[PDB]
């Protein structure tokens, strides 16, 4: 497969949106947490069916398949979250009828931090004039990076990272310095993964 | 400043060793947690005046240096640790005079497979055939990845990167694959970190 193919199948892997919507009257507490939680669920499923249409990805272990889902789900939602929001300060589009104001975390304990740090990672993204089709690449990168047919698979996922920042124009060197931004801003988000999660427990 | 001449200041950063040695007898779960962390706190020393040296490290605000120190300090003497192990399968080079065989580490409970993990990503490293001098970027690049002065010195850090990867003639998708490569395993220097200090914290 070329990275060119590599791209378009990953593109055409995207999951669908999921039906949602916010209750009419102010959010609570309760009421946020419930749309979220159920929302997430929904993206759960979505998430399970996307992975095994990446190339390679079936071909893997089931035991490496439930590995990777379960210990990078968090922030594979997260970078999707962001892409979706990347275009709209101040707000996180949790799904296109599920769009939140900043403001509105301080309807649950705690989440307002949370939030901000999902907003500033997302204003760093959209800093860097990220693209839709290297944020599906870098999705693909984060499932991925955790032996043999795997490796293979994060080569594949990175040649074709790789060959969407060669069709931008910008110099040799700006191009490897565009890498390396790309993937240093995905240790953020496993940083904000790991204190969404917490939160969660705290939590429930 | 040039990436060249970024380097050679890096290279001239390197802290000293440390004066330390292996008890006579064979090591117990007390003496070997003890010289680690005699070991450590010396080293801890030196990781301060190493950052100081690092090219605009001192115009950095007071906090934000106490703050890059504090939350990346197990992470930069990890990977100090792999380069130093590189070259030496089942083995960690804690230092000139404190080589632990691997097996050792059953002198303490959990740490174990604290070596085992650090070993594997060594002979990652190993694998790749990194150079002492993408050494000294990665391992500045680790103490500055964490905001305007900040994002000026992590970026002349990955254009000394990415100088020292064109040096080594490979073609520029190669490069720019090299690069991806070396930055997703700093990751795995960041799970270990992690682990490690839980092993630390339940321990002490
Ligand atoms: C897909 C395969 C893995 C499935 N496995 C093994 C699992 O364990 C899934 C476990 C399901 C966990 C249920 C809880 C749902 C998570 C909802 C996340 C909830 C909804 C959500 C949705 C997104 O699309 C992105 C981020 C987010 C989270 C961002 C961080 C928040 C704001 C935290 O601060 C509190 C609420 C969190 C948000
Ligand atoms: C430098 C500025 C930051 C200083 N600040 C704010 C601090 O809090 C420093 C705190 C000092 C912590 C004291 C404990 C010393 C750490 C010794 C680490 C101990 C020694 C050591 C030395 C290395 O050069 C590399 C890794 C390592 C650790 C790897 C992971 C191990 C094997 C764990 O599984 C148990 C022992 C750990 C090892
Ligand atoms: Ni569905
Ligand atoms: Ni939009
Ligand atoms: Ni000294
Ligand atoms: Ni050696």
């Amino acid at each position: 497969l070329s990275p060119e193919q590599l791209v378009l199948t990953l593109l055409e892997a995207e999951p669908p949106n999921v039906l949602v919507s916010r209750p009419s009257m102010p959010f609570t507490e309760a009421s946020m947490m419930m749309s979220l939680t159920k929302l997430a669920d929904k993206e759960l499923v979505h998430m399970i069916g996307w992975a095994k249409k990446i190339p390679g990805f079936v071909e893997l272990s089931l035991l490496d398949q439930v590995r990777l889902l379960e210990s990078c789900w968090m922030e594979v939602l997260m970078v999707g979250l962001m892409w979706r929001s990347i275009d709209h300060p101040g707000k996180l589009i949790f799904a296109p009828d599920l769009v939140l104001d900043r403001d509105e975390g301080k309807c649950v304990e705690g989440i307002l931090e949370i939030f901000d740090m999902l907003l500033a990672t997302t204003s760093r993204f959209r800093e860097l004039k990220l693209q839709h089709k290297e944020y599906l690449c870098v999705k693909a990168m984060i499932l991925l990076n955790s032996s043999r047919k795997l490796t293979h698979l994060l080569n594949a996922v990175t040649d074709a990272l790789v060959w969407v920042i060669a069709k931008s124009g910008i110099s040799s060197q700006q191009q490897s310095v565009r890498l390396a931004n790309l993937l240093m801003l995905l240790s953020h988000v496993r940083h904000i993964s790991n204190k969404g999660m917490e939160h969660l427990l705290s939590m429930k």
